[PDB]
DNA sequence: CAACTGAGACCGAGAAACC
DNA sequence: GGTTTCTCGGTCTCAGTTG
């Protein structure tokens, strides 16, 4: 579908902290990854990625759909680990840290 | 494809688990022994045969490799209970605060 | 200070809905 | 067919509470 275009375009948008790339071929990224309840959570903050996925693909509207975070990050997520375009590095993303991030790779086919 | 209705049936009819019987013939209604950690009379060994075996069968422990961690193993059996739409509480009839405190629990078609 | 608890959040793996 | 999403049966995390 769009996942790829749209991924890439956020990542190179820059309106997302902590979504960032790692070297200059952009086939290395990162992904901010919180849990819910880790006192440091800004709601608007960190599921604005995953609220512009439901609001690209029409999952939610603004005033006619109560907001709800946990099945944003719920369906991007699934979307993102089923997708043929992606790989996550297990062993390169950094869960246990302030602030986590995941990282991705790309595959160009 | 859900494990938990068919194992606890298992560990009751087997009868290896002293406590673990049934209350009735149409095997609807069941006894679990629910003792706390803290006090002297829990046998480690005996009195969390059971979470053990529900993480070993889940591949949540293994014998020689990970450590072992009977507070876990019980969270993770009581938090499987009570998120299934099997088996219900019977808090009324739990009839804990004794020396073998239990819970009462029952099966739904 | 461990052990325990409920409630909300999370997750991977089919089974669908969907382009 | 390829792609995103919905189900589902557990598990995880946190702020409390209890022994």
């Amino acid at each position: 579908g769009k996942l790829r275009q749209w991924l890439i375009d956020q990542i190179d948008s820059g309106k997302y902290p902590g979504l960032v790339w790692e070297n200059e071929e952009k086939s290395i990224f990162r992904i901010p990854w919180k849990h819910a309840g880790k006192q440091d959570y800004n709601r608007e903050e960190d599921a604005a990625l995953f609220k512009a996925w439901a609001l690209f693909k029409g999952k939610f509207r603004e005033g006619i759909d109560k907001p709800d975070p946990p099945t944003w990050k719920r369906r991007l997520r699934c979307a993102l680990n089923k997708s043929n375009d992606f790989e996550e590095l297990v062993e390169r993303s950094q869960l246990d840290i302030s602030d986590p991030y995941k990282v991705y790779r790309i595959v160009p086919e």
